[PDB]
């Protein structure tokens, strides 16, 4: 059985544009080092971004800000003015992670964590189990401010973050994290694939119309308008046949699974999670910020107690709503 | 309706022996100031205790260490060697709050908070709703190392702390905290009274025999042996007739309500909690560390979701235990 | 583990056929052979067939009316609501009048449409385990006979008056039936100590219990309602009332021939039913029972699978509670 | 809101009395008046009384055996387990033999002891709302008549063969009954759109559904089991199977006179029952229903009080789940 983090602190474990740039290069190595030195508990170090960078930020912050009220989903359009008014979300200044993290935490409890560059799906997903998002502090090269070969502070901030501010989305994400914990490769890859057609390139239901909630969609200008058109062949979010689906990395996907809601996708996920054959069950304890392995009979005595009291609340509340 | 904290950070709101001592006096004012300056989030400041103090600590740490395996309850005798081996619980050194707090947090999530001196039952109990204990950093005067007119670092550390390390006890305490939130004076006082015959001077059930789990009992040498004898008239922990019970402050209580268990007392407490007439219901969110007022229909949609997923875990787990 | 009925028809073992001077009428050769006549009816009664009717005698019909009159006055006064509500329906339907003794087949047939409780003629008396066992099927073991006319204000044991003007009216109430049944399902295979404990509870509840009707207290106990002297006594300020707390109620020791100073006050029958549901879980049983009203059959579960069963049940109910919330905005 | 039966006896409104050339036997004056004979039985049938028996004719008994023989061979092969299990009991008990047509009173009386499902003779056909409504009481509206002997391998509608050698065996299974009943409780007062949706589900499940038996697939559909030609067709690799997903199954449009390329594969009846429980919550109803097998009565709840009811139910079950854990160490 694959190894997985039990504690939150246990997470401590040329075609590229700008490859010829000695500065940007050493700059991106500067950011990575920050990551390698970052240990949970301490505030995310702040950085003094450069204009050549701040320009690229505003070039994307302007190009996308127009298509959000249009193509972006509600939960996005709702939180944005709060992100702008609070975490310094403006085309003239790049938002500081410590702020966004500190912010997201009060919304859902999701904290940010600076990742060197990239990491396994098992590792990425594992962070979600603790409502921890591994974010990139760096930024794409100014050469092509409309394209990134991988996640940059724009994709993470103007794509992922706004969704992680939504109550229903967080639990949903966390589910996948709890699922991936100790899951066999085949399923790990399957979840990643789901994570794609959902978190990265997913489309939600807003009444009759369809909106874009995918992080890869929201941060990408060209696909934001493409996924909303009548060119791609939409399908229902069915985790069963969605995990099998093969996709391209460098280009647009003709398939975009339409989820009813995050609260709803959550259930097919839990299902896909129940599908995950694990020799046990795990539960996250937000108080001890530990991961509880449910295998013992006394381990269940306490989860039972947790629920028992919580419903007792749900009842008393309900009893008072005549 | 009385005002109560919604956020954890909202908690930011001559007969005495040593009264003639100008030093100890200004010393205890030194400790209090620490409290007044302490704001949530920052580590509890450490202090260099004096020998005249360290002597009094060891005089109590020795006198009581003998009667614990005897009169103290199991959960106490179990955690002690861990407190001694970890938070520096030795007669030669006074334990630092930042350590104990940091410790207790990993056990149940209970964090310590330095309180100036004393505070209302409503305020004290209110802290419990966030699994926050208001502790005294100071110590009794060396004149009479076997008596304290109020809580000192000995009563809090060698009386309360060990119980707050127990999983079942924490939820129990928290219940009272959640109960007291916005509760009318009459009930606030009633809860305090319960808190007494339970947390302060309560006796538990350990098979057939009776043990002492009360904080006031464990920190007090004279009553530790008295409550265990056949002189007081024991009664069952019945929150209904326990809240009415009137008690003395300066002396021993002939009445000591015997609770089956903390997991058990918890239910009569919840009951006594259900007795508390509040125009609503509140729920604590460990992720956003906020206090949720359940009054809206959408407020329940989410609590329902929390439970739904948690049982789904309880089921999957159970399903795997044939 | 004691033997218990799995099917409703298995109660035919209680009244198989095979297997006291101080009593008023002991010297009466007629009443004697009369009460043996009634018992025989019981021994011959098998589930499924209608309860045989009987032509009661005047010496009996007089005793019936002597009790039907003495108590009819104190019911709207001391008796509980659920009683005062159903009575006019019992009177208007099952022939509840001081001039005629009600026929069991009628009462049974009646009670069945109200809650599903059917009556069953019992020879005389039976173990608490056997009695309670019938409740698990919503079956009440009733006496077809009647006390001796010598003392029409006293009975040393259950007679058609105690059963009809005491138990029956309560078994017509929806909440009370499930409650009773709980005890029945509890007693199924329960160890003696707990069987006796339940009986004791059954007493301070079904037999001599007092309920809550707003602020005041009413009598709902079957032994109270059928007894004139205690009906007015339990309602006075002489006995020391206590709360219905099954924990310390089962320990309580009581007298059989006289009045009890203790009368546990239950909030409601709906309230107590729960106090019994859990108490059952607190009962040492290498299994768990489950009644199926569709097949009138009891199912015996293994604590482990019983565990799993609860899990699924909860997991289900909650999701629906989730969906319910969604549409209600 | 459409009218629905509150009591089991209220189904007497379905077969009140008041309120096609292509058919084989349309030109037959005897068979015609014979089938009108059967219908009249229905119109005169009131709940509670035993289903009248009939002396079937040889021209009929031949058609019965022609179907009882043709299908008896493909059951152990294509039919589902629950079917192959109960059959020898149906044969050994309700007179299921090619030489004699089984009497409804027997089958009904039988099914009742298995799950509680009672049969009810229906004139001919009835609305989906009415049909489903019977299921809420575990009551099946069955046809007493039989197809015309001209074509003993085809019926334009349900006949005593389809009902007995197709539906009945499934209604003998514990899990299937509750499942069916769910739909019945669902349809109670449900708006047309959903009524039709349920019917459609009822089709791809009860009528033409396929279950899961390990790795292989078996036929449990009533329309499949009674039809020889489709029994072997649904089991082959010609139709495009899909998972039982009530969401996209209700939308699915099907043909009436011919074979369906789609046959939704359900894991189990116990599995589907849930897919129906929740689907009911997802149904727009200014109320919620609740069946009481003890009084054979439906109770209509107000979403709000229904909410509260769920809360208490959950809150209760969990505490017991708590106590259960304690004793099991
Ligand atoms: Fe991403
Ligand atoms: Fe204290
Ligand atoms: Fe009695
Ligand atoms: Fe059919």
């Amino acid at each position: 059985v694959p190894w997985f983090p039990r504690t939150i602190q246990e997470l401590d474990r040329a075609d590229h544009p700008g490859f010829k740039d000695p500065v940007y290069r050493a700059r991106r190595k500067q950011f990575a080092d920050i990551a390698y030195n970052y240990r949970h508990g301490q505030p995310i170090p702040r950085v003094e971004y450069m204009e050549e960078e701040k320009k690229t930020w505003g070039t994307v912050f302007k190009t996308l800000k127009s298509l959000y009220k249009t193509h972006a989903c509600y939960e996005y359009n709702h939180i944005f003015p709060l992100l702008e008014k609070y975490c310094g979300f403006h085309e003239d200044n790049i938002p500081q992670l410590e702020d966004v993290s500190q912010f997201l935490q009060t919304c859902t409890g999701f904290r940010l964590r600076p990742v060197a560059g990239l990491l396994s799906s098992r590792d990425f997903l594992g962070g979600l189990a603790f409502r921890v998002f591994h974010c990139t502090q760096y930024i794409r090269h100014g050469s092509k401010p409309m394209y990134t070969p991988e996640p940059d502070i724009c994709h993470e901030l103007l794509g992922h973050v706004p969704l992680f501010s939504d109550r229903s989305f967080a639990q949903f994400s966390q589910e996948i994290g709890l699922a991936s914990l100790g899951a066999p490769d085949e399923y790990i890859e399957k979840l990643a694939t789901i994570y794609w057609f959902t978190v990265e390139f997913g489309l939600c239901k807003q009444g009759d119309s369809i909106k874009a909630y995918g992080a890869g969609l929201l941060s990408s200008f060209g696909e934001l308008q493409y996924c909303l058109s009548e060119k791609p062949k939409l399908l229902p979010l069915e985790l069963e046949k969605t995990a099998i689906q093969n996709y391209t990395v460098t280009e647009f996907q003709p398939l975009y699974y339409v989820a009813e809601s995050f609260n709803d996708a959550k259930e097919k996920v839990r299902n896909f999670a129940a599908t995950i054959p694990r020799p046990f069950s795990v539960r996250y304890d937000p108080y001890t910020q530990r991961i509880e392995v449910l295998d013992n009979t006394q381990q269940l005595k306490i989860l039972a107690d947790s629920i028992n009291s919580e419903i007792g609340i749900l009842c008393s509340a309900l009893q008072k709503i005549k």
